[PDB]
């Protein structure tokens, strides 16, 4: 099972947020991000220095709860029905040319890799526009197993350099429910 623990490694990598009628919202306190059913989702990505060329960014989604860990995380039968994301993956990227979808041959866990670009003139960050394909309410079962979105900057071999990861609930009402959970959180 992939692993959760953030890595800002040598190139001091973590993960940034915007706040984008609510279609995506973050909450520090809880390290989870609010989002609608295919809306976008602007992660930013900051680096202290930048990688080597060839590398790539990977998002995954994994069940946060230890006890269905192993649980591949995937479409409902009713949303797996842009001819480029596989309709079985959860997490689609929106808006660039070289997006790979891939299964894992061993854990047949579903990912998005696009190469790591670095800041465009006039921004500091680089912006990954994720979208999610299919509801919380969907995946989660009788008490709700939240997920959690992984995402590592890798070499072109596949090797780790960096990662960081969040909470993430898609959802109808991004923002009443992240006040729901916030206010519950007191
Ligand atoms: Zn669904």
């Amino acid at each position: 099972v992939p692993s959760q623990k953030t890595y800002q490694g040598s190139y001091g990598f973590r993960l940034g947020f915007l706040h984008s009628s609510v279609t995506c919202t973050y909450s520090p306190a809880l390290n989870k991000l609010f989002c609608q059913l295919a809306k976008t989702c602007p992660v930013q990505l900051w680096v202290d220095s930048t990688p080597p060329p060839g590398t790539r960014v990977r998002a995954m989604a994994i069940y946060k709860q230890s006890q269905h860990m192993t649980e591949v995380v995937r479409r409902c039968p009713h949303h797996e029905r842009d001819g480029l994301a596989p309709p079985q993956h959860l997490i689609r990227v929106e808006g660039n040319l070289r997006a790979e979808y891939l299964d894992d041959r061993n854990t047949f866990r579903h990912s998005v890799v696009v190469p790591y670009e670095p800041p465009e003139v006039g921004s500091d960050c680089t912006t990954i526009h994720y979208n999610y394909m299919c509801y919380s309410s969907c995946m989660g079962g009788m008490n709700r197993s939240p997920i959690l979105t992984i995402i590592t900057l890798e070499d072109s071999s596949g090797n780790l350099l960096g990662r960081d990861s969040f909470e993430v609930r898609v959802c109808a009402c991004p923002g009443r429910d992240r006040r729901t959970e916030e206010e519950n959180l007191r």
